[PDB]
C-alpha cells in the first residue's frame, strides 16, 4: 500500500484498447456478390493496401494526454499482441502498469474492407476487451494511491459499471464518458453510469438520446453530476454548470477534414489535461479544441503530431494571444 | 565474397511469407446478406475467435527445415511487421538474413471469417511479397557461398521466374516447387520454372495441371528434371527418375485429420533435409512423410512438435525398424 510515494495528477483512463485494420478493395465487391448464393457465400478479394492503426478509446485519450506531458495511467485490457502498442505508448509517458493482458485472448479488433464504390465488409473482434471486467482500480490505488480523475470510457459494458460502482465505494473523481455505448446500453444500464460524475461527455446528438434513454430531463441529470460537457461538431462545445451556467467555446478552425476518427477522444485528452494543469473551463476547452483538430487533421488516432510553437500560434489565431499564453504557460 | 568460410549443405528456400488471421462468426452471414443491397453492402460482421498462423510456403519450409536440424536460410519479403516471426525463426535454427523488408508494405495476409455453415468471407492481401523480385541471389551467394539447393516456392510470379533465372545463371541446384501457382500462370509461365531442375514438386492434380497447361508430355518434362516428386494424397508418393526407375513410398498413418494446411510444405521440407543429410531417395521420402503427418495432425502450418522418439516409433510402424534406424541415424 503505497502511502507516502502518491501520485499527484493522475488521470486513470478506463476504456478499449483495439487497433482497426482497414484494407482497400480496387474493384466493387458487387462483382462477386451478385453472382454468389447468399445462403452459403464463397468470396474472396485481393486487396491492395492495409493500414494499422492503434486504437480504442482509452488506448487514445492515454496517447493524448500523454503526448501532451500529462500524469496519465491506461486502464484497460488488451492480449499479448499488445505489447508494440504498449512501448507506443511507454514512450510518450504513458503507464501501462495497469493494462490486464488476457492469457487467452488478443487484443480486440476492428477490421474493414472498402470498395470502389465505398461498399465495406467489416468485422469486430473484442478479444480480451471482455476481461476488463475482472480489473479492479483497488490495485491502481494500492500503487499509485487515488488518481485525479478516471475515465470510464466505452469498454466492455460489465466493465463500465463495475468501474463507476468502484470509483464510488473507492472515493475516486470519475468522467462519464460512454460515447458510442448509448447507442447500446439500455436506458437502466445508462442511468448506473451517472451519479456522482465530476464530468459527464458526450456530443449533441449523444446527449439527446442519453435523455431519451434514461427518461431522464436535463435538470435531473444536472442534479448527479459536477459538469456537462457537450461537443457540437463544427459548432465547438457547450461546458453546463449545474448552477445553469454555460460556457460555450467555439472550434480551432481546420485546414482539412482529413479524417473524424479520434477526435472526440482527442478534446477530452485535451480538456482534462488542462484541467489537471489548473486551467479553468474555457482554457481547457481551448485546449481541447487544438488538440481535436489536429486529430481531425490526420490519418488515423494517434498518428498526429505535437509542435508546441505550432499550438501556440494556432490557439492565438482562434482564441487571441492572451488566451494563448496562458494555455501554453502550463505546456511544453 | 566469402571464399574461404562457404556454408556446406544450406538449402536457401524462396518462396511467401504470410500470415493467415482465421475468425469465427458464431451466427449466419446470409442474417445481414439477404436483406442487403448488394451494389453498395455494409456488412458488419461480431465475431467470437480470431487465430492466427504463421504461414507462407517459405516460411513454412524453412520452419521445418530448420526443426529437423537442417542448415536453411529464408529467403522472401516480408515487412517491419515481421520481427516477431523472424524471432520465431531464428530460435528454430533459420538464417534470416536474407529476408527483404520492404520499407512501405506489410508482410503479405490473408484474412478469412468463416459462418455456422461454412459460408467464407477472405482477403487477400499481397504486401512486401511484389517485392521478392528485387531479391538477388547473388547476395546470398556472396555472403555464404553456393546454397546446396535453392527452392522455387509459389511466390510473386515474376520473382519466381527471376528466381529461376539466376539459379540457371550462377549455377546454383534448384527445386521447381510452384504448388499453387500452377491454377494461376500461364502454360508459357510455367515453361520458363522447370529446364534444368533437380527436382520437381507437384500433387497429383498440378502434375496433371503442368502437362495439360505447358503442352508437354511426361516424357518432354522428364528430359528436363533430374527427379519428379509427385504426392498422392493418402496414397503417398511416387519419385520418377529420368530413367523411367519409380519409387514408391506410403504414407504415415495419422491419427487424425486435423488439418491437411502446410502438409505439402512438410513433406518437401522433410524429403530436402533427408537429401541434404546424405539420405536416399526413399529414406528421404520416408522422413518426408512423418513430418507430413506431423502437421496433419495439428492446427495451423508451424504448431506442430517434434519429438525424436516418438519419430522413430512412427517410422517403425510405418516402414519397419532399419528404415527408421537409418533415418534417426541423422536426426537430433
Amino acid at each position: 500500500e503505497d502511502l507516502y510515494f502518491q501520485s499527484h495528477m493522475t488521470i486513470a483512463v478506463t476504456g478499449s484498447i483495439a487497433t482497426d485494420h482497414l484494407m482497400r478493395f480496387p474493384g466493387r465487391f458487387s462483382e462477386q456478390l451478385l453472382p454468389e448464393h447468399l445462403h452459403k457465400v464463397s468470396l474472396s478479394f485481393l486487396v491492395d493496401d492495409l493500414v494499422m492503426h492503434r486504437g480504442g478509446v482509452a488506448g487514445n485519450m492515454a496517447f493524448a494526454i500523454g503526448v501532451l506531458g500529462g500524469e496519465v495511467a491506461l486502464v484497460g485490457a488488451a492480449g499479448a499482441d499488445f505489447a508494440d502498442y504498449r512501448d507506443w505508448l511507454k514512450a510518450r509517458g504513458v503507464n501501462c502498469d495497469h493494462v490486464l493482458i488476457s492469457e487467452t485472448a488478443h487484443t480486440a479488433r476492428f477490421t474493414c474492407t472498402t470498395d470502389v464504390d465505398m461498399a465495406q465488409i467489416a468485422s469486430f473482434y473484442p478479444g480480451a476487451m471482455s476481461e476488463a471486467r475482472n480489473i479492479k482500480l483497488a490495485d491502481v490505488v494500492s500503487a499509485i494511491g487515488k488518481p485525479e480523475l478516471v475515465i470510464i470510457g466505452a469498454n466492455d459494458p460489465e466493465a463500465m459499471f463495475l468501474h463507476t460502482e468502484e470509483c464510488r465505494k473507492l472515493g475516486l473523481a470519475f468522467a462519464a464518458d460512454p460515447s458510442q455505448q448509448l447507442a447500446r446500453l439500455s436506458g437502466e444500464e445508462i442511468r448506473r453510469l451517472v451519479n456522482g460524475a465530476a464530468y459527464l461527455f458526450t456530443n449533441d446528438y449523444e446527449w439527446d438520446l442519453l435523455l431519451s434513454k434514461t427518461g431522464w430531463s436535463e435538470a435531473d441529470v444536472m442534479a448527479q453530476i459536477d459538469l456537462r460537457v457537450t461537443t457540437l461538431g463544427p459548432k465547438g462545445v457547450d461546458l453546463v454548470e449545474p448552477d445553469g451556467t454555460t460556457i460555450h467555446v467555439g472550434v480551432v478552425p481546420e485546414t482539412s477534414q482529413t479524417d473524424p476518427t479520434g477526435v472526440g477522444d482527442a478534446f477530452r485528452a485535451g480538456f482534462l489535461t488542462g484541467r489537471s494543469a489548473g486551467l479553468g473551463l474555457e482554457r481547457s476547452a481551448q485546449l481541447g479544441s487544438l488538440v481535436a483538430v489536429l486529430v481531425l487533421e490526420s490519418t488515423g488516432t494517434q498518428e498526429w503530431q505535437w509542435d508546441y510553437e505550432a499550438a501556440a500560434s494556432r490557439l492565438a489565431g482562434a482564441y487571441g494571444e492572451h488566451a494563448a499564453a496562458e494555455i501554453v504557460a502550463v505546456l511544453a
